[PDB]
């Protein structure tokens, strides 16, 4: 008899592809319109400030923070479906929104969550590969490699090799994207649990549960005793999914993808960028810094004690980690979302490590402004994420970037699908040497 | 002994920092405009990044510190046998802006041979790959895995002054260059990993010679191939900053990911059909054409295969370019290499490549989409490898991977010597462009 089921994700995307192609055609008619200037600063300064790439699902306002299809984080928290338990927005609902431009129904998200659970299994060769990693290989190196290795499972790579019309690129791109999303929490958990590859690598995920819940189970933090952690993980993964196109991981994914490398190879390149100290490692560094501060001033500390430690940091020529940003000039709404997560949880508010993060957030911006060397003295999301993981017993900060890697698949994979749906060309700017800028 | 490479680089760091200061004083000078086309069209034509060692002229092709390919062929040192320029001599030039002496290149070649051994875990990793794993996926992964050996990663973690970032970056770059031909050979020789993985290189021979030996084409009987390999590896080393592999390397490196992780990202981009994988795709396409049109065929048979490819919504591989608007001097250099070798000219697969080069530009012009109907270097490279016995085109881009470490690693060293920041452009959505 007849389906009761609402459109699935691929069907929902199909519904909106023609309109985006039409908008693209209209913009293309204005190809020759001048929208800005290039200065020497832009070339030597890593393209900072230069509007030079397309990204559909999110736009970062320097004053107001990230928007997803023009919606605030608070809007998304209110409107996006939640899990069968808990109160935080689901990252798979965020993926739906980023891709389609629409808020899915709870029933649509339930069906998508089932697909992600079902598609999470791995080839035996991937488990063999992971078992070959030395114990001391950095977790982000492990994650990047294992994601690239999954290109053995790429429908796009195989279809292209057999002969694929340009018009038919988006669908295998979509298929590979969902495959990767389904698999990456398991890969991440394998990086976290090298002594349990055979179990973690094969265990069936509960297809009635959400992506974050099942990630937490694979991490060994399943069960009702970890329900607050499940909600933290949902929120964290949703908040870190996309931050417009110019951030290193998103951009690298787009760049590699633009040569028609498949989504596995493309997001591997994004992960290699996340492995960079100036891009993915800050949340780890923040927690190390806070804990080092705590060791010095104690669990009972004054505002002056914190000010003094901040001044010593700056006088020493070092940055206060988790403060400032390449684009944001004002408080990061992702930071406030994570602090507000703590607001309803007395155990978190009582945690001296959280209290130190909180107090630092109240003191550091004035100190940084007085010191005068930053363009943005405000906290960014990395100021808060680590301590919340730490509170819930995820206390090995080397793996905080691995969780970032899982989240940050979301937005860049959405854009790769659109890149292919629209037929965007290879990304290939022109370079110049210093001699050419001199004369 | 004459100055070694690190010493020669140290000598030229001050002048570059001084030039950089001078350019920075002109930070506010407008040098161009951004158009809608640049945003939607993959930054095409937008002068938006620094690259010191080479600059690609749309009409004339690549220059390395203002020298042509022909200039380099004349001026760069050669091996102990053969007549083609050494890629390690090209690396020296790219890095320092100076032509090394033959004695300096000899010493550098010896360093590359000495530094080529691999940790056991890399051999173990490669042995885990299934036979179905594409060779470029293998290569990308194995290079990332070598970050276990990164001096930069370790020194950064420990405490390193910004002014000194370049030194461990240089050390890691040389380590990677020394090791990557062996990694590539392990991709080519999956049943011989334990042997190929540990065999000592000839310490008196050049980088390309030793790569050829690891590939199983060592010795005097393979001297022609050694010269092909030298030329090929030198020609593919750098193509200014905006090509996908170079750019991805710079981009990932700008977050202070070490050279192993950064060039892994470059390789992943090189693995793309529209970038380095075109070398593979050209010969797959040529061989498919050969199978269809036969041993004896007309110009119409070739035209028809071209047009059928286009009508199918597929590209003609090895034709066109993002910047070049004229014949690629790297393509010409390879065809000139073939021109003096009667055995190559007689090879029917080479003849088909050549005949195609005489027809495809007209067909691409008829079709009317490309901005450049001329061949690029990928049109010719794979057939030369085929001639010399490398007959599995799925491996072709692996050799490109070895070559293309050269230029991007040079720029990472300079990026760190100069203190260049993270690459972080601003994006916009179509709705924002519609306003
Ligand atoms: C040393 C490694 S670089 C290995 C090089 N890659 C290849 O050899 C593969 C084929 N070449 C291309 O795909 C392309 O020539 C590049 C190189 C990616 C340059 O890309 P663009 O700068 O976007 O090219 P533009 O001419 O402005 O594009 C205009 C329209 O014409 C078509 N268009 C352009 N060229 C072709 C072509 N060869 N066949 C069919 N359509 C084409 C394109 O698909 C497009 O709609
Ligand atoms: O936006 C950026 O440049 C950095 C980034 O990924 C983030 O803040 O999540
Ligand atoms: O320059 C480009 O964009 C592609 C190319 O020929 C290369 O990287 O060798
Ligand atoms: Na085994
Ligand atoms: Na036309
Ligand atoms: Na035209």
């Amino acid at each position: 008899s007849g389906s009761t089921a609402e459109p699935d994700l691929k069907t929902a995307l199909k519904a909106v592809i023609p309109a985006k192609r039409e908008l693209f055609k209209q913009v293309k008619e204005r190809s020759d319109e001048v929208i800005g200037e290039v200065k020497v600063a832009n070339v030597i300064g890593g393209m900072r400030g230069l509007k030079s790439m397309l990204w559909e699902g999110s736009v970062l306002d320097p004053e107001e923070g990230i928007r997803f299809h023009g919606k605030t984080i608070k809007d998304c928290q209110k409107e996006l479906p939640k899990g069968t338990s808990g109160t935080e927005m689901l990252p798979e609902a965020m993926f739906w929104l980023l891709l389609t431009g629409q808020v899915p129904s709870t029933n649509q998200v339930r069906a998508f969550s089932r697909e992600l659970a079902e598609q999470s299994h791995l080839p035996q060769h991937i488990l063999d590969l992971i078992k070959s990693f030395p114990r001391s290989m950095h977790p982000m190196t492990q994650l990047s490699i294992a994601v690239a290795a999954l290109n053995t499972e790429s429908k796009f790579a195989k279809a292209y090799e057999k002969g694929l019309s340009k018009a038919d690129y988006w669908e295998p791109t979509f298929d590979d994207s969902i495959s990767l999303l389904a698999k990456i929490p398991r890969v991440a958990a394998l990086v976290f649990r090298p002594d349990e590859v055979d179990q973690v690598g094969t265990q069936a995920l509960d297809a009635s549960q959400d992506w974050s819940y099942n990630f937490a189970e694979l991490l060994g933090k399943g069960g009702k005793e970890n329900q607050d952690f499940h909600d933290l993980l949902r929120l964290y993964l949703a908040l870190h999914g996309d931050h417009e196109g110019g951030n290193v991981s998103a951009h690298a994914t787009h760049l590699v993808g633009s040569a028609l490398s498949d989504p596995f190879l493309s997001y591997s390149a994004g992960l290699l960028g996340l492995a960079g100290p100036l891009h993915g490692l800050a949340a780890q560094e923040v927690l190390r810094w806070i804990l080092a501060m705590q060791d010095k001033i104690g669990t009972k500390f004054t505002d002056d004690d914190v000010r003094n430690y901040l001044w010593d940091t700056l006088k020493s020529g070092r940055v206060v980690p988790g403060y400032g940003h390449g684009v944001l000039r004002k408080p990061d709404p992702r930071f406030q979302a994570l602090m507000d997560f703590a607001a309803t949880r007395p155990d978190v508010l009582a945690n001296p490590v959280f209290q130190l993060v909180k107090k630092n957030s109240e003191i550091a911006p004035a100190v940084l402004t007085e010191h005068g060397k930053t363009k943005n003295p405000h906290p960014n999301v990395d100021a808060a994420s680590g301590v919340l993981f730490y509170h819930y017993g995820f206390q090995q900060p080397l793996y905080y970037t691995v969780t970032f890697g899982v989240s940050r698949a979301l937005g860049p994979l959405v854009q790769l699908i659109w890149d292919r749906a629209l037929g965007l060309p290879i990304e290939r700017p022109k370079s110049i040497n210093l001699l050419g800028l001199k004369k």
